[PDB]
């Protein structure tokens, strides 16, 4: 038995347990507490004061911001319970310590307590025990660091640089402690995720931040955000979210971030290169990044992705280490005939819900050769239902031979679970009022493949077709002739936004139900907007969009 103290504070309410990882964004919405993941066993709890016991975390980096939100309003719950280590809701407890004078205990049970505790009616936490039920348990102190800090790291901790650089390095230095790391390592580049107004409080840090004086020390360019930045109010958005909105992006700008607003930095000319260490933060671009290009980077929850990128270090920790990147758990995946692009995003969700911990390696699958835009949505579809900052996929991603570790046990995806999948990602009408293209952010190439399906035919009226890009992209379909041959189609292309963070009437507030192509979004979408959400392939989507209707089927490689 043994109770560990990740974070300090007292605690007491109602044990809500479960064996399933859950995203507090998209996850959690910050205006009520309760549970907004569609399929997730907690659907529809209120978490308000409760001890919410769960394995760890998964999917976005933006759960930080969204439990800071929920602590600084009172509808977080009381306390946190992990069984294994944990990055998101641990940062933005922290963030809530350092910054906000607000305590919120995270504990780690070992796993035999974490089940026994869970199946408890009442906890109490204090800075020295955990009780459950009438059962007294000691609570091991915080591992104090074994941290080496260069000169320059103690001049920054000193204040040398300011109160905003030694905010950031204190948030970091307690990361790298709770995180067992003996060193910081310096980044090249970053990549801010906490511009999304995911809640008050996302603007509340940055503003804070920016008033302290913070910059940018490393090139670092922006996520998406929450306006269409040049035309949210021509676009009828409420001025009491586009004004907080449009603030959250000028913050970011004012601190020397790159104004990209894209999920898909590594489309951008300033993509990372193979070995480069580098700090970034949103889900499928760290992955993206660890995964296809090589890089490298832990999955930085949101506010710690600016406080790396004011200092350039980050600690020494996780898949930064080669010894880390190493597959810790091997899945053989089916190979059906027929495989068309809806096949790797479904690959990626299924990949994640079984590896939800760790590091993966796909086998079974290289011969198929996926294309960079199979892997991108792979990875976002992996980035929903796992925590895992990267994947291997044999014969295809380029550190795939890395040795296994000697504790990777081995288990398949199956047809029968690609079956399962497909109709869980598609509990909706055949009835369509939206098509949405686009999460992460499409590519050139995605966006040619979008107009070479349409085949120069016209939407069919009662169908919107949206797209979501990052603005360097849109631009380059202007040059090409590929965003003309879509608003032929009648397809809208918005840059800056992106399907996680669209509102309405942007969003059509005659929607009923959309159809995506994404499988993060399907996932995401139904508790994000509250529509009935279809998953299929590029050319399900356009064939919705083209006669008003999706059919309710299996696909080709799925018969
Ligand atoms: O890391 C993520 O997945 C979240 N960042 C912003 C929106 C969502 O993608
Ligand atoms: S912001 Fe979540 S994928 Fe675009």
């Amino acid at each position: 038995p043994e109770a560990r103290s990740i974070l300090a504070g007292a605690a007491e309410g109602k044990v809500i347990a479960t064996t399933e990882a859950l995203s507090f964004w998209g996850g959690v919405d910050p205006a009520t507490g309760k549970v907004i993941d569609v399929h997730h066993p907690l659907h529809g709890i209120c978490l308000t004061g409760g001890v919410l016991f769960m394995p760890t975390s998964r999917g976005a980096c933006t759960g930080s911001g969204v439990l800071l939100d929920l602590i600084l309003t009172g509808r977080a719950p009381s306390a946190l319970v992990f069984c294994e280590a944990e990055d998101v809701l641990t940062l933005g407890a922290l963030v809530a310590a350092e910054m906000f004078d607000k305590a919120l205990p995270v504990i780690r049970l070992d796993t035999e307590t974490f089940a026994r505790f869970s199946r408890a009616a009442h906890v109490r936490i204090d800075q020295n025990t955990i009780k459950a039920d009438g059962v007294s348990l000691a609570v091991a102190p915080p591992a104090t660091a074994h941290l080496d800090l260069t000169d320059d790291d103690r001049a920054m901790l000193e204040g040398r640089d300011g109160i905003a650089v030694r905010q950031a390095m204190r948030i970091i230095v307690a990361m790298a402690a709770q995180q067992g790391a003996s060193a910081l390592v310096d980044v090249t580049q970053g990549h801010i995720d906490g511009c999304i107004y995911a809640s008050p409080a996302n603007l509340t840090f940055a503003e804070k931040m920016a008033d302290m004086g913070g910059k940018v020390r490393v090139p670092s360019t922006m996520n998406a955000i929450s306006v269409d930045k040049a035309n949210w109010r021509a676009q009828g958005v409420p001025e009491d979210f586009g004004d907080p909105a449009a603030r959250l992006a000028d913050a970011y700008v004012r601190m020397g971030c790159r104004p990209t607003f894209t999920c898909s930095p590594y489309l951008l000319d300033s993509a990372p290169s193979a070995g480069e260490s580098i700090g970034w933060a949103e889900s499928n671009a760290v992955i993206f990044a660890n995964t296809v290009l090589g890089a490298r980077t832990a999955k930085h929850p949101d506010f710690l992705d600016l406080c790396i990128a004011m200092t350039g270090r980050a600690p020494l920790s996780g898949v930064y280490l080669e010894e880390n990147r190493r597959p810790q758990r091997i899945v053989d995946v089916a190979l059906p005939a027929g495989i068309d692009d809806a096949f790797w995003p479904l690959v990626g969700y299924l990949a994640g819900k079984a590896v939800p911990d760790c590091i993966p390696l796909l086998r079974g699958l290289g011969a198929a050769k996926p294309s960079r835009d199979d892997l991108k949505a792979l990875c976002a579809a992996f980035g929903t239902t796992s925590a895992s900052p990267m994947l291997h996929i044999e014969g295809a991603t380029p550190e795939a031979g890395l040795a296994p570790l000697e504790t990777a046990e081995t288990v398949t995806i199956s047809l029968e679970d690609m079956a399962a999948g497909w109709s869980l990602l598609n509990e909706g009408p055949e009835e369509v009022q939206l098509v949405a293209i686009g999460s992460p952010h499409a590519s050139l190439e995605e966006c040619r493949a979008l107009a070479a399906v349409f085949n120069g035919r016209k939407r069919h009226a009662d169908v919107a077709v949206i797209v979501t890009a990052g603005q360097q992209v849109i631009d380059a379909a202007g040059k090409d002739g590929t965003l003309q041959s879509l608003k032929d189609s009648g397809v809208q292309v918005l840059p800056d936004l992106c399907w996680c963070s669209i509102s309405e009437p942007v969003f059509p507030t005659k929607t009923r139900a959309l159809m995506t192509n994404s499988g993060k979004y399907a996932h995401y979408g139904p508790g994000l907007s509250g529509r009935a959400v279809r998953f299929g392939s590029l050319a399900d989507c356009v064939e919705s969009a083209l006669t008003g209707r999706a059919v309710s089927r299996l696909p080709v490689w799925l018969s």
